[PDB]
């Protein structure tokens, strides 16, 4: 018996910010996450101003920001409060957990000061979700597991998926998903977000790989579709995340029944 | 049958990149890196300096430095061309081939133009060693595999690593070693460098585990020995420095019989 995303939302194990999602992609119809690639800051503010409405997420990127200040996050946080989407960084967190708690916290992007969401490789162990958290708690935010990946050749199958969700779901104070390419945990209480979708069949150059929307929601049973170049590229990024949208949020509502 | 550094800098198949580190290993009897774990460029720059002559490699760790410029890298190359030693920057690069590209050269920190060695996770598949070279092959850089993991769960095992070593073996114009826990490759081209390394049996609280440099070098048959807090929460560093850099050496003297 699948639960909706506002239901979702008022589980009683549910994180608040998982929550805070849930129910901004009810109120708004969307479960699309873009995926703002971008070199430069106005690009960002650009997009995330005139996409805001159709998305629940932005992905950042702040790695790729020539132009990065703090400022600029500020202004981001206010277009994120404006239109209602939450803010997940890219940034790879993979390392020991001594050092990843400083590279969450620290630094010139003091990435945890703005990213509702960050995500983690699980190859460490456990200690790079401890580490996480011990900025993370105090700052309100949530994690992501990446259990799964999109990519030709990923390792990240069969016993290492299977201990992203075990670690997920004992540390489920702070990590509150996974990215991936299905569902991997049964448990409703956990977001699901897929990146390699686009409408078409096909691929990038370097080893990415595709799928649709209606397949990696409809049929893998993901919450959410993360989508980078499928917009960006397009002649109208305005109309294409309007036709990311659709697609992931017709494909949920035919899973839902 | 074992060579020495300064042979196998000499190996028909040997990356520049590897061969000049080699040569100064040889020439200053250190296979010290050290990990530069610190937030502030003074304290940076200052270790380098002071350190320079004890050490093969410096790794950096940019994302944590606060007062980062592309200014302070310039100071640490000329403190490394100075004193002789590789910059090898932390930041674990694990992401489709086409992004990490983009993060290699791009940004704030354009990792590219300053760093000699960078690492990257096999996790994602090839393409993320083939979007780094995309960038790092005309600059005469190379990359370290991360094919075994110091912390407790590491999930760096098994078929794990041995992907992270065919990897290694398929892109050997462009990966020049590995980061292990112990001799991973047979092919002695390949360098292997070893964290989780102090004088004393211990850990840390988040999961960290220590192996002695007698240990990994002298029967786990690694190249170098990566070492952060043994070394910067000492008094003084110059001396921890020294100390780490003897015992590795004598160790490495040990298997050449
Ligand atoms: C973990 C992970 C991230 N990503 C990231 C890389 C890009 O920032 C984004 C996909 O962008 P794209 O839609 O332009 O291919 O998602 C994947 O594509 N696959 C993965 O498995
Ligand atoms: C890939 C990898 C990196 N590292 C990094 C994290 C730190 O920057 C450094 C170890 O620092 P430490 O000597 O203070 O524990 O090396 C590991 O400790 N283990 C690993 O397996």
């Amino acid at each position: 018996m699948e639960l909706s995303f506002g239901a979702r939302a008022e589980l009683p194990r549910i994180h608040p910010v998982a929550s805070k999602l849930l129910r901004l992609m009810q109120k708004k119809e969307t479960n699309l996450c873009l995926s703002a690639d971008v070199s430069l800051a106005r690009e960002l503010l650009q997009l995330a101003d005139a996409l805001g409405p159709s998305i629940c997420m932005l992905k950042t990127h702040v790695d790729i920001l020539n132009d990065f200040t703090l400022d600029v996050m500020k202004e981001l946080i206010t277009l994120a409060k404006c239109h209602e989407f939450l803010i997940f960084e890219d940034r790879k967190f993979a390392d020991i957990g001594n050092t990843v708690k400083k590279q969450y916290e620290g630094g010139i992007f003091k990435i945890a000061s703005w990213a509702d969401l960050v995500n983690a490789h699980v190859v460490p162990g456990s200690g790079v979700v401890k580490g996480l958290q011990e900025v993370g708690l105090p700052l309100h935010r949530g994690c992501l597991l990446i259990a799964e990946m999109s990519s030709t050749g990923s390792l990240a199958t069969g016993d290492y998926t299977r201990a992203a969700v075990r670690m997920a779901e004992e540390h489920s104070e702070f990590v509150v998903g996974f990215i991936s390419g299905s569902r991997v945990s049964m448990k409703p209480e956990f977001l699901h977000l897929t990146p390699g979708v686009q409408l078409e069949a096909g691929g990038d150059n370097l080893g990415q790989q595709y799928n649709s929307p209606q397949e990696v929601i409809g049929k893998r049973g993901s919450d959410i579709i993360i989508v980078g170049r499928g917009i960006i590229s397009a002649a109208d990024r305005l109309e294409a995340a309007e036709m990311y949208r659709k697609a992931a949020w017709e494909a949920y509502l035919s899973r839902l029944g």
